[PDB]
């Protein structure tokens, strides 16, 4: 739907890793890029490889319009 902030999707599981905030449930403090991860990460829901991860960085929604804009 609307993502960006550096926030990754599993596409073997549907996981999504978040870097700001870190993988608490992975042991991965905030403040860390999922391009910082640990150099064999693996997912905390389905144990993948951290090469299983990929960004998600773009925003799509729109079912109503009545508008022009301005
Ligand atoms: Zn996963």
């Amino acid at each position: 739907m609307e993502i960006d902030e550096g926030k990754y999707e599993c596409e073997a599981c549907g996981y999504i890793y978040e870097p700001e905030k870190g993988d608490k449930f992975a042991g991965i403090p905030p403040g860390t890029p999922f391009v910082d991860l640990s150099d064999s990460f693996m997912c905390p829901a389905c144990r993948s490889p951290k090469n299983q991860f990929k960004s998600i960085k773009k925003v799509i929604a729109g079912f109503a319009e009545n508008q022009k804009y301005g």
